[PDB]
Formats: structure tokens, C-alpha cells, sequence
């Protein structure tokens, strides 16, 4: 379990 | 690939520790659960429930007033008793929005090599912060948004790795302890192996109480968490 | 109520077994365990037994009440010899009252044990005065030692400790790890690494060889 | 968790939260009987004494004000219309707590309760700032007692096996069935400690106000 | 002649009873205002315990533990007393205890003795037991008691009884209040403790005044 | 007759202690003074002023930048040096509403039998509360109402009476000290007799500094309070 | 660098003056001050001098460096006697390095001084072995003692202390009260009350009578 | 009293209060040179390292970043538009302070500065709550050093006359002309302490991010 | 035969030099991997100081203080050393210092020695000075050194040199970091301290490696 | 100096 928040690669 | 699903997270703490809550919350409609995996939630829920049922059979009609005044309990549970990881946290008797009773717990999941004598035997400060978040949820204008927010910004409790041991030929265990401190630690860690420890202010009055069970406590004993069965004015 | 510290075994400057400051409730079972291990390790090691003995480490120990008579015992043991060249270990031992917390001992300051070590090694010096060793042991203090936190086993599965502080909780744990156990530790030899060993009860005779050789 | 009873500078008559009647009625009785007793004694001297009298920290053994033991602070106080009665912050400690550790431990919890009690006499003192802070008060530090037992009606026996436990056992005994009153005093009374077996008799209440 | 404070009491540590290498009752360093009421009390309890234990008495006696004591003023003279008493013998095999005692000013803080460090009492115990080894030089004992410092012990917190029954102490700190309370438990009392033995467990005992004669057997037995 | 001019005053503290302030306040037009009598204010003002003038003569044109960055000083002044009572408190360089520079001090007046070694040598906590009230007055929106209000609700610092002494035949003084604590106290109290002690964070950097002057410090030394004339990196 | 503690004066079991463990830089000025006071108090008290001496208290003392040679001195003194009945006090003294904080001594634990007291009084017992006293003094530890906080006198009116903590400030004060002084204290006699006495320098000879009698 | 410099999650480019340029310019230079150096070294591995890298407590001897010594905490940070740079809270300690007491004293002041630094990454993080709290920060506890002196170019001599002073003298020396970096580590780097004589060379900056 | 750990070093406390009641160089308990480089160093400094002080040398020598030392591994054999050295003499009046030394594992925490308790070193000083009293039994010295416990000394915090010149320690507490720093000051170094004397003030001295020969006079003089 | 605040006798 490594969950957290946000993400940094774009999602076009 | 980390930058695909998160991004700082300074100390990489979401890999080191999963801290979260499970149970009934006064502001919410049933069982809430954020932050914890599922090899913990399943056997934890199963155990809580068996004791709820067992204790109701024992206490009869006193159960409810026992439950409603029962203390909070701080705990430390050796790995493998609730699936893989070591567990520490606090459990509190609780309620949901439709008046159903189930306990609310905040837990920290730690690697199985965690030094658990450190937790039991160390500084209350973290267990005190967790108790204060829990007790505040039962306040009348408690914003459920707040408890969720605080448990997520809640750092794991200080826990270093344990002195490495090894059990030779079934009757001898050897620890790599070569100073008095490492031996004290080695003994404390061994008292925690395969065990669950519970303690706190005992509500009732003067104090709990450190309690140790081998493995999880049996169902007909869950009633001891709810009321009483110290010296001693002559 | 004799002397705080005593000794049993063989000194290089005496003929047979020697014994001061220790009741019989300790010496007899202690000598029994020692002779059982001596003989058992000689079987398991054969020709290699003598050379491992002449070089085995000094072992500091802490033994729960009941394993050798009623009182808890702490001390050091070292491979020793007598005047006519017969081999048997030399033990300095301090009896403690059964209420004693061995956890603070196993986990406490080395100072007392390190004196006891230096005193045992001195009996193997060219012409060490037997009486200088006896006198130094008879003036030794009992090592630092407090009472155990109170405990009770309940219903067969619950152990309750009257600990209420973090410090008391830590103490309660280590304490629990020592009950019914014997702990052994020291600087090791050139073949045994320094470390801490726990046995439930006294070690069985087959294990004694481990006190002499790693493998 | 921790309550109060008495008269508050910004409220009408009496005030009372967090404390059961098992405590309040005998506490009140003892305070009032002392008020009259001291008025009888000091005569014209009373008002100047009462008005500048000390704050008293107290520990009180089980049995004297209901079954629980109690600790707290009492201060000369006043209600909205200028009628006089003391204000008390108290904490119920049931039974097997060690009062020796309290009387002889840290001043901290008491020093807080003093601070709250005098802040009720400030000009802009908001009356809810008091109840609010007294309800966010923790109980004071009490430990378990040392096991003791009367034997044969002449022997008291304690399970103390060290200096520390023997020192505690003695203080414990000194608090048993008694009441302790200490603090910083006033301009009339020097700081100090007072003891009585049971609650002080009403003709003694004068010493809580003036010294000699 | 030379009496370096105008008094031989408090100068300081003495002893009374029987000593293995001497013939009758040895005694140094102690006034009669103590030695007489102490001997009376000891003897009275010797006789009570023989009445109560019959044939068990001798074997209870030869194995009974060393008892540390602190005794309030007015029970054995005006001075307070502290020390250690041990079952003893003389050269002709008669039995009587050996006491190493030290008189204290009436305002001694006995709560500090009872509740304080052990080193003084463990040092007295080491001297008393030495008199029973076979090679025991009688003069080595007298010499050691002569060089024994007095036991760590300063003054009690000044206290006074105001309104008939309200007791007031001059304690203004937590440490002082703890002291005041502990001294209050010792007034009019004698306290007894030690390592105990094989049959008599460790613990602290408080009697009002000297212990009664029928209680004396409790020191020998469990 | 007390109920004619006041009325509780719980611990009777206005008889035990007079705590107050004197000097220039940023919110007020000139010299303010509440709570202190006048046998203190006169010689205190005289001394401050002589040193102000003396230090200006010494420092030349550096005075102002020295004064404007000078530290705060905690003090303890034996009785009789400023009239009767013992004095303790804090002094801070300050300003008034029209830009004139004079120091602001909060002082506590104590009986001449006060134990002053206790103050110098005791807990900073009170001197820290007084420093914080003073520094806050120089804030831009500092309500002058607040400083007045806090200094009035400000309790006197803990100060017990001193070990009683007596000077026999001019070369011998005897104190009624009979325990180690009373002798330590007796010596500390004697170092304070007829003396003024000053200390604090030293602004400048690492620390002051305990300074002792016999009597009040002389005028040409007041400059030492404003700037510098500790080891010692090799 | 001899023995931590020494002694000077008259023992009941010796003929003349006796002296072990102390350099001459102390003994000579100490004996000088003592003889001056002895003679001076005999003038001031006449017939009453002898009976006051035979009963005067034990005085614990702490003497600033420079008053008796270069080192600070602490000790106890008691009225004593020799084998032929001549009267002169007996002193146990420990030299301390000049950096020593006498304030911690004057204000510290009684334990060392109370041993020294018991050892001096033992020399007046029926047949006390001279050698038992010498040996007990030669095995005595220097009493607990730390360095002074650093100080400097500045311009003639300012004393600066490098104290930065409350604890250091307290220590700086007491320390300052001891410099250039001698302090005297003890349990007193039946005519002198227990108390603490400060003199600047060594006490003058007229004052010595105060060590024997209140008034 | 205590300042900060770097990039704040809720501000545009760079931020800098309370710290002179005598410090900021060489601190910045050293951080940037390390950023590039580590990117060069770790390649594709860099971003995942930087993003989960530890907070580092540091003490830095006089001479290496201007004349004053400095202590503080540095954390991987980010600005409003997602550009990467570390955030630093720092406290200027000029000259004769004992860094041994700091590196080897209580974690408290550092533990606060960690707490403030991570609270800038919370969702609702108000940017003024940070400056406000960093300016109400006390300087950390530093004591005076033990007097020392190099003699004859081979001998170092300290005025230590006790165990305590000798222990302090040794630690003091160990900090002289050096920089210390410790903390709780990350998932990659175990807690520990790192030392360098002067500031770490840029090819070392990679170890501040990943371990082996 | 009986070697209770497979090594006579660390078993534990020995001595070298001249002893008043013996004839040439006494020596027990110490390997040659120490005694030889120690004697070489001592002798070389004896000769340097005579060259540099001329006629003052003898009187400087007979009055110089006892020096406590802790010496890093690799300067006198692979083991670390700690002990005390004293100006000494033999039965025939030749002059050479007497050292009581104890070898330590290469990972000994020397910062704990130098910065730790004094009791061990004060106990060694009391033995060394005893050999110079007139009634000095030579065997009472050997017996005491034989019963001397090793000096309180556990292991240094594990440390490693990563990126070429970045030193990393396993210190996770304030106490451990203090230890790590203090051990870092002792590596490759010898430390010297003591009560000093009348001409040589107290203080702590650190040389890189063994002190050079021309410095040896600093131990004798101020 | 015994100053304070308020007063308790009436002022008709």
C-alpha cells in the first residue's frame, strides 16, 4: 500500500 | 514509476508507513475507511465484530452502558496476527449517523521488522494526538471533513528497526546485541513477538494496565475492554 | 545472608573444588548442570573438545528464579583448572531475591560484570595469591538491581502488568522476556561472536558445546 | 473532567459544573459553616481579612466529602451583585490514588488552576472563558498507592522494598483520613502547609484568613 | 577532659549487646538514657518470643534477619535513634542481639532516614555480620564503628500546632512538602525494615511507640 | 482600613509587591508611569538620564545606531540604591509618539529582605514574560491600552525571604544557615548585598554576560549596555 | 601529588606534632595562624580558656586560595591533645587547585565532612590505633569539587561572569562570595549555635576566641 | 530572527526573508550546482529520487557560507507552477557558537522547523501562515565554545578540565571547518549523519537523494 | 594452555617501564606490538628533552605530572590504547617512566574514554603513586593491576566513507551524534590530560599521531 | 505603596 495524492505526468 | 501517481511526499513516507482510519464515524452513514490496505481491515473488522457479539452475550443488558462509557485503548500488535504488517494505533467506542454502534480506530501499518518494544515502551505523544482526533469526532458540530483531513496529515509514530534475531534449534534464540542498550531493546522486542499489547488511561479510574495477549485476544475476553472485573486503601 | 557475591569451581592455585559465599541450594544444581554439559560436549566434540575449552569465552549470565533453587542468580563463568591440572570452569555468582528484575541486569551497566571478569582472569596469572581472589570477591557489591513491576497471569491467556508510564512499560516487557529464562552474553572468543543468548530453562546438555565453539 | 463550584464575579448567584452532589453539598456546608464561624471570631476584622486572603491548594482523603478523594484550589470570590463566597476548582479522585504524590509533586496543575481562578477577577473577564478552560483542564497527576495493611491494631505494614517506595509509603500514610492545605499565602499568612485529621473544625476557618 | 562538643552523644556511633569474641555485654558510645530502655525492651521480647514459640524459638532466633530501625524521640530517651540489630552471641555461647546505633537530635528528619539512601545501613550490616566470622578480631569491629560517619540526616521542617488541632508546617516546595508528610508519619513511631530473609519477606513496618512484647516474635518468624 | 480603597485582591499582593512601568512608550506623548511609587522613579530616572548623557558624550555619532540596536537588560538591584526597596525587572531602549528616545522599564518593588540570589539565579520565565510585553509595545499597531492592561495583571516574580545575617565586629558576618541549601543561598544572597546585577541575551550575539556593579553603575559605564568593547575559534 | 587528604596537629597517641600528606606551603602558615589564635584567645579568656577549649566544636572550613599558600583548602579542625597532655587542635585538610569552586563545597553535600568529623573524634577513644587513623585518612577521597565559572574584574568597578544559565548565575554568585574569604561552619557546641561564619582573609587572632565560646 | 529561502508551494518564483545575501547567494549557488550535478548522475532516476527525498538538518561551520555559521532544515520543494527547488529554513549563528552542542543537542527546534516545512505542502496551506510562524521562531540553543588553540602546528590544546568539558571540546573540534547533515532519512536513505570538510562537492549531492 | 578467549590481549590491563622495587624493565600483560613502539617513542622523547632542557631536565623529570592518555589504533600496534604514565625509577636509581596500559579493540569509542568518567584513571593513578612510597610491596602493585577492570568503553558508532570524501555515521539520536562527533576527533590522534601539576596546568592536548620527539619536553615543563 | 482598584463602602 503506497497510496497518496496528485500525479505529475500530463493527461491530454 | 512514482511521478505517474503522486509527487512529493518529501520523506517518501507513503512507502514507509500507511496511516489511516477504519470504523463508524458520527458524521457518516456507515463504515468509513481511508488510508489502510485490506489485509488489515478484513481481520481487524472480523476480530472487533466477534468481540462485540461475544461481549453482548456476556454482559446481557449491561453491555450498552458498558460500551458507551468504555475507555480508549492504545495497541501494538505483532506482525501476522492481522495479516502481514505490524500495527499500532488507538480504538474508541463509536457511533454512526443512524445510531449504530461500532468502534472507530486510527491505525499505523509498519514493516514486520519494526521495533515494537519501542512503541509500547516509548513516548505517549503520538498516541495522545491520535486520541484527541478520535474524541473530537463525537463532538456535536464535528465536521467530518476535519477528521479525514487530520488523519491524512498525521505522521507515522517514531519506529526504528528491531535488533536482528535468529532462533537456533528451537530452544535457543540469539540476538546481535553487544551493548546494554541493545540487550534491553532485544528483550523488549522479544516480549512483543507474536503478541498484542493494550494500554491507556483505563477510563474507569486510576489507570490501566498494560495487557499482553498471545496473538489476538479471544472473543469471550473482549468484554474486559469495556469494564472492570490497583491497591489498596488499608 | 553471608556475602553478597560468592564463587564455585576450580582455581589454578588449589587442589580440588573450592567454594565460598554460596548456599548449597545453588551449588549442587549448578555443579550438576555444569558436569552434564562438560561430559555432553566431550561426546559431541571428541578430539576437538579440549582445544575449544582452553579458549572458550567468559559468559555473563542471568538465570530466572527456580532454575537452580529458589533465587535468581547472576554472574560470570570462565574455563578454569586446578593445581593438579584437572579442567572445570570457575564461577562468580551473586544470588538475588526472587522479586528481582533481571531485565535491568541483562540490560544494565557492564561495570559489575567487567570487575568479575577481571577477577576470574587474575586467578590464571603466574603466582596469583588464592587469598587475594577470595578477599576481592568477598568485598564485591551485589550488582545494581531493583524489584520487578508486579504481574499476574489471568484466565491462562492474559498477562496484566501494573505498569502505568512508558518507562514502566519498557521495564515490564524486558522483565517478561526474562521469566523462566536464562540469558548468556559476553565478548565471545575468537570463534564465538559477541552476542546475547536466551534459553527457556537451563540450557540442555547438548547445547553446552555452543558455549565452547560457534561451529 | 474537572469541575467548579461557588461564586463567579460575572454571574448572578451560585455556579456549579462538573461536580456531583456527593461532593458539592458537604463542600458547601463546610465552607458556609466556616464563613459564619470566622465572622463570629474576627468581628470587625473579618472583611479586610477575607478580601485579601490566600488561595489554598488542597488534597482531601476519601470519606470526608463523599467517597472520592478530591484536590483543587479555593479562592475568595464574589458574585455579580457583590455577595461573598469562595470559588473552588476541584477534581474528583476516587479512592486508591496516592495523595502523597499530589501534595508533594509538581505545582504545575495547581499553578494553572490558580491562574484561571484569578483571571475571573479581571475587568474584562468573560464568564464563558472560565468554564471553557476549566472543562479543557486535565485531571492532575495521581499514581497508584503502595500496598498497605493494618495488622493486630498496632502494626502498619507496607510492601515497600526500596528507599523510593518507603518514602512514598510514609507520605501516603500521612494523607490518609486527612486534609492538606498549602499555597503561597497572603500578606498576612506565610506560605506553608497545614494538616487536619478530617475536615478542619469551623473555629479553625479563621486561620485560613489571618495569621499570628 | 577533651569532649569536643560538650557531649559524648552525637559523637556518634555506638553499640550494645553481645559480641562473639567478648564475654558479657559489650557497650560503647551510648548513654544510659538509651541503653537501659533498649535492653529492657529487647529482653522483654526475648522472653515473649520464647513463651510463644516454645521449641521453635532457638532455630527462629539463629536465622532471623538483620532489622534496620528508626525510632522517634521519647521512646528510648529524648534522642531519636537509628541503627541495625542482629541476632548475636558471646564467647560463652549465651544469646542476645547486637545493635549498632546512632543517636540523633530530637528534630532529626527520620523520614529521610527511612526513605533515604541504603549505603549507611548496608555498611552497618557488613560490620555486624563480620563479627560472626571465625577469625573475627574484636578490635576490628570497635575500630570500624568508631570510624563510621553518622547517617545522612538533617533537620525536620519546622512545624507548629495552631488552632488546637490544625498542624502547620514551613514547607514551601514540593520537595519540602514531601519531607513534611514523611516526617509526620514517623512521629511517636518506630520503623523497621531490611532485606528480610528466607522466611521473613522484605517490607516496612510501623509500630506506634516501641513494638509490644508479644509482637517481638514477628522479627524472628514469618 | 482596606475595604475603603480596594476590595480583593485575593492574595493581598498589592501589599507584598508593587509591579509597574516607567519610561517612554511608543503610543504616548511623553513619560508614562503607572504602578510604581516615587522613591524608585526619581533615582531610577536620574540614573538612566545621567547614563544617556554620559554615553552620548562617549559614543559621539555612533550613539544613535548603538542605542537603536541595544539589547534588553534584566536586572536585580539591592535595596537602598534606588531608595528603600529591592528592585528587579527589565529595561528596553524605547521611543515616544514624537520620536524622542528614552528607555522603557517594567519593575517589581520587593521588600528589602528579599532573597535576590533567588532572582538572579532562578527561573527566566518571568523575565521572559516581561521582555515580551515590552517588545510588543514597539509593534506598529500596538494598542497602548494593552501594555497598561498586561502590566497591571502581571504577578510579582517568586521571591522568598533571605537567610537572616548579622555583621559582628566589622570583619565577621554570621548567617543562620544549617543545611547545605541554606549555605548556598546565604552565599548567593551575600554576593548581591549592595550590588546591582544585569544579564540577558546580550543582543549583539552569543550572550551576555552576568555583570555585577558595586552600587549603581557609574555614568561613563552606561555605554557598555549599548554595545560591546566569549571564546574563541582557533 | 601525594595523597588527596592529609592532617596536621596533635593526636592523643603521639608525642609531639604529627604531619602526613600535606606540603609545607600549607602547614607552616596554618600552624602560624593556629598558634596566634591559641595564644590570643588565652589572653582574652584567662582562666576560662581551658574549659572552653576542652569543649569547643568541630569547625568545617573552606579557605580561598592565597590565604595559606597558593591553593584553596577545605577540611575540619577539632581541639586535640598529645600523649604527654599538651593541647593543640587536630586538622584534616584537602588541598584543592586554585580553579576550584568553594561555593559548591560550602553549599554541597555534608557526606565528606561528616566522615572527616567521625575520623577526628575516633583519635580520642580509649586505645585508638594511630595507624588506623592515618590509614583511613590516606584512603579518603578529595571531596566533590568542580571548576569555577570564569570571571574578570573590569576597570575597577565591574565584575563580568561568563554565566549564561540560571544555574550558572547562581553558581557565579556563591562563588564570588567565597573569593578572598574563609568560611567556617558546623554543628556547634553546647555554647555555640550551629551556623555559618564568613571572614575576609584568615580570621584575626582576637577573633579566635569566638571558635571556642559564643560569649 | 530566523529566515527562509527557496521555493514555496504557493508562490510564484523564489522566496527569501530574514537572510542576508552574504548567506543566500552562496547557499543558492551550492544548491543549484548540486541540482545539476545530481541530474547528470541519476539520469532518468532523478525525478523519482528528488520527489521522495529526505529532509536534512544541517550545521555549517563559519567561513563556508559567509562569515557566520548557519543551522537549519532543507526540504525538496516546488513553486506555484511546478518548478523544482529546495526550501530552506536557516538561522544565522555568527562565529563563536558551539556547533557540537547543536548537532548533538535536542531535536526540538529542528523538529519544529521540519513540521513547518511540510505544512507548506498541505492542500489548504496558507502562504502567510508560513512566514508568520518562521518569524515567530526562536533561534536554536547554542552555547559558548571551549577555549582552544593550535600550538606549533601539530598540537591542539583545549581548556577542558572535566569529563564534560573534554567531551564538548572533542565535538567542537569535529564541527570546525565542516558541515553536518542528519535527519530521519527517506524510504531510500536510512537515518544517519554525514560530515564533510567544507561544503559537499556537487557530485556528492546525489547522496542527499538516494542511497545504496 | 588455558587462554580464556584465544588471546592474552584484552585480558586485560598491563604495565611497562621501571618500578622502584625491581631491577630492570618490568613488563606484564602487553604484547610486543605495543611495548616495542611505546618504548621507542618514550626513549626518543627522553633524549629530546635532555637535549632541549640541559641541566633542568632532571628536576623537570622528577616533578612532572601523571599523564592520562587515549591513543587511536595504528599508532602503537593495531589496537587502541588507553592508560596513565608516571615518571619512575628502578632499584638501582635509573630513570624511566612507568605506564599502566590497557589495549582496546580497534573499534573502541575513544571519545567515551577521553570525555567519560574519571574513576578508572584516578584508580590507576592511585596504584602508580603507591609504587613510590617507601614500604612499596612490588607484588601488591602487580596484584592490583591484575584485578583492575578494563576501563568503561564500548563500541564506536559504525561509520563509512561514501562518495570519496563524504563521511556517514549510523547516529540516529542526539546522544549518538555527540558520540559520533567525539570519536571523529580521536581518529589518528593521541590525547593527553590529567590533574597536571604545580608548573603544568590542567587541560586536554591532542596530537596527530604520536607526539613528535621535540614536543616530549612539554610533558615535563610548562 | 499599596495601590490597586475599586472601593467597597458606598459614596452617597
Amino acid at each position: 500500500h503506497h497510496h497518496h495524492s496528485s500525479g505529475l505526468v500530463p493527461r491530454g
